[PDB]
């Protein structure tokens, strides 16, 4: 459990840096700095608007957004899933 | 399951409580009252809009909005999760 | 199994019958015949837009139509996630 | 897994080939070329703005796309909820 929600917490962070960078001047409000970036990705993590709200307006600019964005859903709704279940199963 | 079930009524009409009055004068459809505010939670906890319809709107007058709404998701969609699967796993 | 996707059968054709009835005249998009509610007591279901799509301009004709919407949401929701793991425990 | 994970493929690149052919020339944004598909059928799977964003447009010029949609929505949040819990069962 401690290992996946650190594992979570990097790639969180990674995943962050990378959006600011690529992102960041071209969508502001988004991911404009490293926090707009860590408060997004939790809103496209949650599925909210990621793609009506945030992907589509992005690809707009960007086409290949998806190639970011997609793996990053896969991979933390994994880890969440996972992580959610790993503490059920422990507390038993 | 019966204390899980308990300690989300509480944890709900605490956050009811506190949202109305942080949110009730600049926001008074969403938190103007404790009703208006539990029916909102409740939308907040189901994920449906909640950063694009309420939380980013939140926070143009509140910005650190997010400290009271993301740990408010992550306990409530949680609690949820461990009380289904709880109920389910009591029946067999 | 059977029993389950019965008994969510029964659920949704009661609450689309019962939603025709109530919200038909004054929300005709959404509720004006049984097919018109089956498709969107669904959309309810799998959480999409509930709120801030159905629920609260409906709530501003009638301003208790969350004692039907929130409860069909917590049974649906429920019966729907005990159907699923119930498929997966049976075919192991 | 494996075998799970390849059904998924093959169901989402046959659905994005009829989704393409079916609704291609009168939603080009959303289904003008099989990419386009593939990447909405994927946001339809995470269930965002499944229904006010893609499915009622669709709807005012395909009354029946309903009878595409609902079912491939059932069949893959499924199936992707069948793998993620196959994955967690073999990791034991
Ligand atoms: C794991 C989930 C971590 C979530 C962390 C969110 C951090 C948000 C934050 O620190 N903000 C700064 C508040 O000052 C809010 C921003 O999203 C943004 O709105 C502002 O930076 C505008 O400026
Ligand atoms: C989980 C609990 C959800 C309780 C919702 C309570 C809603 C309520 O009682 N309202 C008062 C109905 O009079 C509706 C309000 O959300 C607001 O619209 C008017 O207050
Ligand atoms: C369990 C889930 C069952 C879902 C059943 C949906 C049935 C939808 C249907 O039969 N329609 C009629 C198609 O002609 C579409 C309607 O939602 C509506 O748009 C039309 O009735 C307008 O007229
Ligand atoms: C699950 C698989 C998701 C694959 C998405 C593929 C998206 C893609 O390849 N695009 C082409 C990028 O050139 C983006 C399209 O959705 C469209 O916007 C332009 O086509
Ligand atoms: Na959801
Ligand atoms: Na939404
Ligand atoms: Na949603
Ligand atoms: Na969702
Ligand atoms: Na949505």
């Amino acid at each position: 459990v401690g290992s996946v929600a650190a594992l979570l917490t990097v790639v969180f962070y990674i995943a962050a840096v990378m959006a600011t960078n690529l992102y960041g001047a071209t969508f502001p409000e988004w991911f404009g700095d490293l926090s707009k970036s860590l408060y997004t990705l939790f809103q496209v993590m949650t599925l909210e608007s990621w793609s009506m709200g945030i992907v589509r307006p992005v690809m707009n600019v960007h086409p290949n957004a998806w190639v970011f964005f997609i793996p990053f859903i896969m991979l933390t709704t994994f880890t969440v899933l996972n992580l959610f279940i790993g503490i059920i199963v422990d507390a038993m």
